[PDB]
RNA sequence: ACAU
DNA sequence: CGATGT
């Protein structure tokens, strides 16, 4: 119904899908960029959406912040809830980096606690998520 | 179908 | 138009 402005918003950006993947997190109210991941040579949109949420969880936990996280990705929200990223991306030499990060993100979820609400950004009602890459 |  | 996902 109402945007929770006191929140962190995350999004992926890519060149190709699968392709080069990056992600970032922003203050929903101001758009200030709070973190940005260096581009990963090959990944999928959903792997990047997933890593962005988990990075957000770790970022907020380290800062003792109880703000929620917004993502526009139905898929990534579910993967985080399940602590399991059910990607179809082949595991080979060229995808090793993204899969290492995904494996490590699952491992973090399996060894840490958090109460952060992970909320669906309602693009149809509110426009593009504030972390969007505009592409 | 819906979400990207 | 193509791909990633539930
Ligand atoms: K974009
Ligand atoms: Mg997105
Ligand atoms: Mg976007």
């Amino acid at each position: 119904e109402e945007i929770i402005w006191e929140s962190l918003s995350v999004d992926v950006g890519s060149q190709g899908n699968p392709g080069i993947v990056e992600y970032k997190g922003v203050d929903t109210k101001t758009g200030e960029v709070l973190f940005e991941r260096e581009p990963i040579p090959i990944g999928t949109n959903n792997m990047g959406e997933f890593l962005a949420i988990v990075h957000g969880l770790r970022y907020l936990k380290e800062r003792n912040s109880r703000k929620p996280i917004y993502s526009d990705s139905q898929t990534a929200i579910k993967w985080v809830k399940d602590k399991k990223a059910k990607s179809t991306l082949v595991r080979n030499e060229e995808t090793a980096l993204i899969w290492k990060l995904v494996d490590e993100a699952e491992e973090w979820l399996n060894t840490h606690t958090y109460e952060t609400p992970i909320l669906k950004w309602q693009t149809d009602k509110w426009g593009e998520i504030k972390a969007d890459y505009g592409r």
